[PDB]
């Protein structure tokens, strides 16, 4: 069919039905043993809770990790203003899939492409840019294999292979995915090479001698682009980028709302203790009842309870969503009690991520690009 | 109106009418003179007989010539297999131009552009851009004056520039003077970014430090293009060029027909002697008459000679340039015997030319490429 990102449901997403008629199939749990095996640790909770839950060419991907083949793990990052907390996600995941695999990692950011959707001077661009950097390298990644570049700063290295894709795309083939509006600016309708040609080792002939598999991580939100990169990577003779996609983090309105996550929508990953607290505490959709009687002799709705949901995918322990989740069906929790405790959750969480965050100054942002020059 | 570079005209083109509808001023003689005055020297026959003439803002950049303000003249080429005759009135008049003033020359080769238009490979584009390169050095420019770059080796350097050029056009801007078939790929639509973002100083940050005033020299066959470079321009506070125009240089066909330049068209600029002459003898159109009375008594017409045409564009001599025309037009000169003087005219060019060119080696090239190199 090929739409924007308004891939459609009513009440909740259903994900089985999305996943079918995008064609790619659910993460086996076999798969998620093989990671366990190759990983020789505890599965991350993202795969076990489904945090990440459909896959493209995963078992290729193994097949070659397994087989000590060049491989690289990729994400492409949009700077802006206000960090979200989705933006976790992906990174976090990363960082969970280098260790396990002990594997190269490139990190894309955006910055022309943000200065191109009208969005921000150069400039302005950059420090974006910059304060991004600061913020995934707190995740705390093996630097050594660890490239986080700006498309501004690297374009050059990768501006051929660019090219190419640039050639491989018809305007036709991607004015549904994006709506460009021919009264927009030529740049604008080019953009999708810049975030294409990135997912192929032959954009990156420093790391790479051979064509290396790549595993891109990304919202299910975006999956019939990754379909139409496919199509490029034949007629290309590029590899086909295998692709772990995630499901909707929630903003605090439901569950069923997509608009664009800002500090009005969610939590922000440079919010206060108090911020994050008055955020799930008076903002954060319940899905409780009304008569707290009706909530017992009833139950509590998950489902669509937002403060619930966030606590079921950025929770460390499985024990403690469950009893959660047990409790809240039941009617065994009030709606109040809950967000009591996923306020406290998210101020953990917060807290712990300010942390690791806060050493990551200006200093260490320039050591680390001076290591990664070349 | 805005239409493909094809404006126009019936039996011959006008030109005024051209000149008047384009909104743009024919070189006044003035100009011309104050060139010479400025030049120290002799003017150029380009001027003298008008194969440049019309003008954009000339005045203004004799204004800053003048006044030892940075400035700088500029020619984008597009590398192809067979280089037709066409080529050599830019590359010359820009030499002339730098030796009259002193002054910076900047050519842009559009390697990539060539490999969007799916006419070559990344490698043949690179050969044919090198071979190139040696045509150009031919001339006999003021190598310390003189960048001469690709784009695929310079993009880097330029593409913060280009970008905001880019962000600057709108698709709808473009879509006539280019037919933009929305089955073309993408990077084909953000071509015009790439032919437009060299005309600035901005783009050179090694050579300048102001902005610098642009000469760009270019066939009338594109002023459309250029007159939607002036509102980027104003839109970006960049300086709007100069621009000076050529006539066009007559296919063999006559004059009237526009196709694109080719060994069967024309002459190019690798010939023999013999191929040369060939090409003037048997396939250049003549103007002259049927019966040779006729062409006694009624004459001989200019007019869509083509052979005439092109003598009176690129000879040195004024004198026997006249002679010709006189003569010819009153019968005195049948066209056999005008086509010989001009096949004799054409093979002292051709083989003067190839003598420059001779010495041009690879060698050569590397050499200046490495001086060039920053």
């Amino acid at each position: 069919p090929s739409q924007l990102l308004q891939s459609f449901t009513t009440r909740t997403t259903d994900y089985n039905q999305l996943i079918n008629s995008v064609g790619i199939n659910a993460i086996t749990p076999q798969q998620i043993q093989r990671i366990e095996k190759l990983s020789g640790k505890a599965p991350h909770h993202y795969l076990s809770r489904g945090v990440f839950l459909a896959e493209k060419s995963l078992d290729k991907f193994l097949d070659d990790v397994e087989a000590k083949k060049p491989t690289f793990i990729f994400i492409q990052k949009y700077p802006q203003k206000e960090v979200a907390l989705e933006e976790y996600i992906t990174l976090e995941f990363a960082r969970y899939l280098q260790d396990a695999f002990n594997i190269q990692v490139i990190i894309q950011i955006l910055d022309d492409i943000k200065v191109l959707n009208r969005e921000a001077t150069i400039n302005e661009a950059s420090k974006m840019s910059n304060d991004l950097m600061k913020y995934i390298l707190a995740f705390g990644f093996n630097e050594d294999k660890t490239f986080i570049y700006t498309d501004y700063q690297y374009f050059g290295k990768m501006y051929r292979t660019i090219s190419l894709v640039e050639k491989a795309t018809a305007y036709n083939v991607v004015q549904p995915f994006f709506n460009f509006e021919y009264s927009d600016n030529i740049g604008k309708l080019a953009s999708p090479s810049i975030m294409t040609a990135s997912m192929f080792s032959q954009s990156y002939s420093h790391f790479f001698s051979s064509p290396a598999r790549c595993l891109v991580l990304d919202s299910i939100k975006n999956v019939q682009f990754h379909s139409i990169i496919d199509q490029i990577a034949t007629t290309l003779n590029f590899i086909q980028p295998t692709v772990l996609f995630h499901k909707m983090v929630p903003l605090l309105s439901g569950v069923t709302k997509f608009d664009i996550p800002s500090d009005h929508n969610s939590i922000l990953l440079s919010d206060n203790a108090k911020q994050v607290e008055r955020k799930i505490n008076k903002l954060a959709f319940s899905g409780g009842r009304n008569t707290t009687e009706e909530h017992k002799k009833l139950g509590g709705q998950c489902d669509i309870d937002v403060s619930f949901q966030l606590l079921n995918i950025f929770s460390s322990d499985n024990a403690q969503v469950k009893d959660v989740e047990e409790k809240y069906s039941k009617g065994e929790l009030l709606s109040g009690e809950l967000k009591k405790i996923v306020s406290a959750s998210m101020k953990d969480f917060i807290v712990a991520y300010d942390a690791k965050k806060k050493p990551i100054t200006t200093a260490y942002l320039k050591a680390y690009i001076s290591k990664t020059k070349f």
